[PDB]
């Protein structure tokens, strides 16, 4: 009943993105959820296959994908090559490619995607990058960060990138002004630096929604490999799904 369709977007040079559309086919347009994996992840990592299917069963047209850096590394690209593809800027560029292909209806089964109702879900570092993309694109109607969100902070490319985009990447400023519904879910058993940044977000932008799951770690327990769900991932899923469905279209 859940259909999974592979796609590949060939980018410039040898860069490419492998992704999946996950969907229960009902011949109607379904709200879109585009999922971004974290810095240590990939589309087949940990809970992502489960999460993609979970949302497809709940009525979403789901896209998840390997960032460019992942396809480069599996192609055996140089260490400098992979490092420069690892910037936040490159996430935003990859995400722009994913969303352009969705909006031009080039992804599989795109006739069943409601591009008028697009949401982002970002894990860890991609929680900050998804907030940035959301803030910069009117067609993103809501964004959810899992154990991420605060501004992105051995890679010299990441240093140059963070240095040249100190204002653009300030998710604290962006969240204070973004009128779209944003949800940040944070596990209590994550590193303190992150938890500190999450309080600064909540103080900067109280208008948004902040959910803490005290006993959950940085992955809600769903690190690789994934044999079963956990209470914490299940909560994050139900809260995220309630957030999108109950608030997306509200004024």
């Amino acid at each position: 009943v859940v259909v999974k369709k592979d796609f590949r977007i060939d980018l410039e040079n040898e860069l490419f993105i492998r992704g999946e559309v996950t969907l229960v086919e009902d011949q109607i347009k379904k709200p879109v959820l585009v999922i971004s994996h974290g810095f240590r992840g990939y589309k087949d990592w940990g809970f992502w296959p489960y999460v993609a299917a979970w949302f497809a069963e709940r009525g979403f047209y789901v896209v998840h994908f390997d960032f460019s850096r992942v396809g480069a590394l599996n192609s055996g690209a140089d260490e400098a090559s992979v490092q420069k593809l690892s910037t936040v800027s490159r996430e935003l560029s990859d995400l722009d490619a994913i969303l352009s292909n969705l909006r031009e209806h080039r992804l599989p089964l795109a006739e069943q995607a409601e591009t008028e109702r697009i949401s982002l879900l970002g894990h860890a570092r991609a929680g900050g990058s998804n907030i940035i993309f959301a803030a910069e694109h009117s067609y993103i109607g809501s964004v959810i960060a899992w154990n991420g969100g605060p501004p992105p902070k051995p890679n010299p490319f990441i240093n140059d990138d963070v240095e040249h985009n100190k204002q653009r990447f300030d998710t604290a400023r962006l969240l204070a002004s973004l009128t779209a519904p944003v949800l940040i879910i944070q596990g209590g058993k994550d590193r303190e630096a992150l938890l500190e940044g999450q309080q600064l977000l909540k103080e900067a932008a109280p208008n948004q929604t902040y959910i803490s799951i005290p006993d959950a770690d940085h992955s809600f327990g769903g690190e690789h490999p994934f044999h079963h769900t956990t209470p914490y991932l299940e909560e994050a899923l139900e809260v995220t799904h309630s957030f999108i469905t109950k608030h997306y279209l509200e004024h």
